[PDB]
């Protein structure tokens, strides 16, 4: 299948070559809305924008914009909403999306601070008694419980639509051990983090798309989605060795640019899948 193709690439030391080929083959679509001067303060990086054809819209007539894209994998029957790390001024928007899209859980692969710099806003309450209120989108978020573990931390939050008083339970899944530089030495933690997300049913069809992000919401987030889909495909297909991860990444890139920002990440994605398939098959 790919495991061998993995070593083949390894010995030849062609990881940067393959990854570049992917950047070349990646789809190209208009991001007119994202580019609008009106929404400049709604984007983190100027080089990371959502395609207009697959962007997520906010249910509000004034402005429906948010740097988030819906990645829908037809064959895998799986959908992920990839979005940028929330900004000081886009936390209300981020939760309004989680509400309107009926998401069961939020997936975070970075820490609020990395490399001594800010990667995204502190968009969720850290204390039960001190909840957060997103005035602009009229939503209240409350920390219900927290389960801090070695490599990941799962939070049980309560999102309430102050407009209707209706409340919903959100599962915040936070992988907190991704290294400062490079990628994980072992996919073990990441793979286990992924299965936990699966176990909550946050990825299941009965709920709205799961929201995934990171500073830019394309690099590490990409690894998450790509890995899940590929493993999922190896279980469904009659021939598991047919799953071409590169082919899968390209399909995902028709939906959002950049998914998998480096060669090492691409390498890691293979590793994760290979090791993930091993754990599942048999």
């Amino acid at each position: 299948e790919m495991e061998k193709e993995f070593e083949q690439i390894d010995k030849s030391g062609s990881w940067a070559a393959i990854y570049q080929d992917i950047r070349h083959e990646a789809s190209d679509f208009p991001c007119r809305v994202a580019k609008l001067p009106k929404n400049k303060n709604r984007n983190r990086y100027r080089d990371v924008s959502p395609f207009d054809h697959s962007r997520i819209k906010l249910h509000q007539e004034d402005n429906d914009y948010i740097n988030a894209s819906l990645i829908k994998m037809e064959e895998a029957q799986r959908s992920y909403i990839l979005t940028q790390g929330p900004l000081p001024n886009t936390c209300g928007h981020f939760w309004e999306m989680v509400w309107e899209q009926k998401s069961r859980g939020v997936v975070m692969l970075n820490r609020v601070m990395e490399k001594g710099s800010l990667k995204c806003a502190q968009y969720w309450p850290q204390k039960e008694e001190k909840e957060m209120i997103f005035e602009d989108t009229n939503l209240k978020l409350t920390l219900i419980s927290e389960d801090i573990k070695s490599y990941y931390t799962v939070r049980q939050l309560e999102l309430e639509n102050l407009t209707t008083q209706e409340t919903r339970e959100i599962l915040h899944f936070h992988y907190t051990t991704w290294p400062d530089f490079g990628v994980p030495e072992s996919p073990a933690s990441f793979l286990n983090f992924l299965f936990k997300v699966r176990e909550s049913g946050s990825l299941s069809p009965e709920h709205g798309p799961v929201v995934v992000h990171c500073s830019a919401g394309i690099g590490r987030s990409g690894t998450f989605c790509l890995a899940d889909t590929c493993l999922l495909l190896m279980d469904k297909r009659k021939d598991p060795s047919s799953v071409d991860i590169k082919k899968v990444l390209l399909e995902m890139r028709k939906f959002r640019m950049g998914l998998i920002q480096t060669a090492d990440q691409l390498r890691f994605s293979y590793l994760a899948v290979i090791e993930g398939a091993k754990f599942i098959m048999g």
